[PDB]
This record gives structure tokens, C-alpha cells and sequence, in this order.
């Protein structure tokens, strides 16, 4: 039957900071996996070169473009972000992907979103890794006639998806082994600086249910035990 | 630094081999995104049995992102397998497994049981004319612009796992003739009541039209195996 090949495959794409899976529908990264350490956040800032490319990995039918953005109203928001790995210029390079961008509202980006990242970064100071995992999310909303529906905008000519929310799993790896998970949801929205990181915890079989992908199976299989975390 | 992938990656590719078909399906939308079979004359049976399962959820899929039963009951939509039962009828294992619902999509009724099912026998009759129909079939999710001007996808989701409802639906056959050349034609119907009495012609779409908008590749990997294909 695979005479004439298969008409999609897995796209997972190795970076030197993090790993990605790539869905051609959406134009945009499914999960993105960065493992954070404390001596990866030192760094200067050497040599700034921030431009977004596009992924020349990922066919053009489903490249996101720096066009599909520009005028689009949404910031080019990077899942791995630049700031977690300053110790190598390639490393940073590689978070200005489009593949590694998806389209987040601009005060969301530069505030709630950003604080979720320093936060993820400050908890290198208390744990020897902190594994980070981060995508997009498309949740449906019930309406007043018990119907369900998912919408959300598609951007420029490629149609980049604008995710409703974004999900941010952190795998926080004490010293002695000890595994500690804590996930989080954002809207895609401009979402207010002032309320704490805990009010934005899920549990993780929300994620999972929510996006398709499984971590408490994998994760549980080489911890154990997992301390999940519900502010 | 140890290594990045030392929990799990999260996400896998699902490809599932059935006697009938193989389909790679996406947990996300808890559906097929594409199911191919390979249409034989002889694989049709004029002289046979009629022996229909019940439509079963994949249990091969995490219940997480399983569309059951209970999931379609009540919502208003016909369980449309992608890849046709009739297409199947050689082997009672071979019709069974189509009943497998990662197979099957939420359709509306009447184009189920009226212009996609036409769409389905033509096919089946074009087995007539050529040595092998393969037909690969899946969902998609168009967008529409609104009055505001911007763009968007928008989809009913059913049942207490949210199964997606595909705006649209595609099929594309590749024809080999007895010259082992391929002709390509590539259907789009919307998931909605389709006018029976239009001619399937008319819904004929370039094929470039369902890769951009499936995120999927066919032409690659026809050249890949054939030499050249014709017209759209």
C-alpha cells in the first residue's frame, strides 16, 4: 500500500538547544524540550544578533515566514527561549527558528509569558536540571447550546496558527534524583503581569489530554515517584 | 549537562497498519490525518458475504486521546469510516478493522450516506479501468475569513473527549494504468448536506490546494517511484 510513500511523516527536528516536533497543519512547533542548567544561563551579550529565520528544514507549503507575522499584530514568540542558553551563541541562534516561534499576543509575550521564563530560569538556582517543555494548546470553549467549538486565527498567507494558549512543563531534578513537575497555562492574551506564577498551574493531564501528547508515563518510568505540584 | 531527551519526548509519530489500510493518526483532533488503501478489482467481492461489525474504539490509541463511541452518540454525526468498508469486501478481517474508529471522522449524515458515499463508488468503479486505485483519504480544517477581516479555523468538537469535526474532507486517487503512468485526481467536499445531483467533477481541487492546507506531501513521493504525473 506505501508503494507511493506515506503522505506524512514524524517531523522532529534536533537544535543544539533544544529538541522540537513539528506539525505542518498548524505551521508551528507541537512541544519544544530544553534542558535547563545554571551554568547555561551565564553568558554576556556579545554579539545581540537576534533575527528570526525561517526553518529552510520544514517545506515551504508549511514554513512559517517572518511576513506571516509582520502587520499580523502578534509577537514572534520563541517556546525556547534565547535567555536559557546565553553560554553558547549558537545555541541561541537556533530559538530564532520560525519552527521554534509561534504567534503570541505582544503583552503576553513581553510580560506574563516572559516572567513564566525567568521563573523556569531562577529555579536553576535550586535544582541541578530543570527541564523545560513548552508548545502550543487549542482549546474549544463551550457555547450556550451545549455545542463545543476550537477557533482560533490563522496569520498571514501561510496560515500560521495563533495557539488560544501556550503550555509550559518544567521537570524539576533535585540532587539526589528526586523529580519534582509543575505545568502551566497561559491564554494567549494579554494576561494581567500582577497575578503570581501558582495561580497558572494545571494539572499535567490536562496538558495531556488537551494536546495530544503524554509526559507523566514517560516521566514516572525513570522517577519513580513524581511530586506534582498544585499551588 | 546529561541529555535532553532523559524523560520521555512526548510526542511520537502513530502510524497503525490494519489488513485494510494504513492510516497515521493525530491524538490532538483524536482522528485519522490520513488513511490510505489500495483498491483492487478483484478486491472487490460481487459474490460474498455481508458480515458488519460494530464500530470499536481503538484501544492501541492512550484513552487520553481515544474517540469512543459515547463521543459521536448524540452529536448529531454520522461515524464516516475514511477508508470505506464496500472498499474492502475480500476479507471479513479486512471490512472489520474499517469499523476501527481511528478510522472514522465525525461527517454529517447526508453527506456521508449521499455525495461522499457517490464519491466512494466512483472510486470503486474506476477499478474497472486501471490496475491499482490507491486512494488515501483524510480530514481538513479550513479557514474562513470573517467581517473583521482576519482569518480563522473554527471546528465543532463531540463528546466528553472532544473529538474534532473536519470542516472539510479530501480524497485523492492515484490512478496506474496498465503503462504504469499515474493520473492524479484529488477531491474536497465540505462536511456539510452536499448537493447529491452536483457531477463529482466539480469538486475536483489542485493538488497543490490540499497539501498546502493538509500539511501533507503527495507529489514528492509519487516522483519518488513514478516519472511524471497529469493534470490536477
Amino acid at each position: 500500500l506505501a508503494k507511493y510513500g506515506l503522505p506524512g511523516v514524524a517531523q522532529l527536528r534536533s537544535r543544539e538547544s533544544y529538541v522540537l516536533s513539528y506539525d505542518p497543519r498548524t505551521r508551528g512547533a507541537l512541544w519544544v524540550l530544553e534542558q535547563l542548567r545554571p551554568e547555561r544561563l551565564r553568558g554576556d551579550g556579545d554579539r545581540s544578533a537576534a533575527d528570526f529565520r525561517e526553518d529552510d528544514s520544514v517545506h515551504a507549503y508549511h514554513r512559517a515566514t517572518n511576513a506571516d507575522y509582520r502587520g499580523s499584530g502578534f509577537d514572534r514568540g520563541a517556546l525556547a527561549a534565547a535567555a536559557n542558553h546565553r553560554w553558547s551563541q549558537r545555541a541561541m541562534d537556533d530559538t530564532f527558528y520560525l519552527s521554534n516561534v509561534a504567534p503570541q499576543v505582544p503583552h503576553l509575550n513581553q510580560n506574563a509569558w516572559n516572567n513564566l521564563e525567568r521563573y523556569s530560569r531562577s529555579l536553576t538556582r535550586t535544582y541541578q536540571n530543570v527541564y523545560v517543555c513548552t508548545g502550543p494548546l487549542f482549546l474549544p470553549r463551550t457555547e450556550a447550546d451545549g455545542k463545543s467549538y476550537v477557533k482560533y486565527q490563522v496569520i498571514g498567507k501561510n496560515h500560521v496558527a495563533v495557539p488560544t494558549h501556550f503550555f509550559k512543563v518544567l521537570i524539576l531534578e533535585a540532587a539526589g534524583g528526586q523529580i519534582e513537575l509543575r505545568s502551566y497555562v497561559m491564554p494567549n492574551a494579554p494576561v494581567d503581569e500582577t497575578i503570581p506564577l501558582e495561580r497558572f498551574l494545571v494539572p499535567i493531564e490536562s496538558i495531556e489530554r488537551a494536546s495530544g501528547l503524554l509526559f507523566v508515563p514517560n516521566i514516572l518510568a525513570r522517577a519513580g515517584n513524581l511530586k506534582a505540584i498544585t499551588a
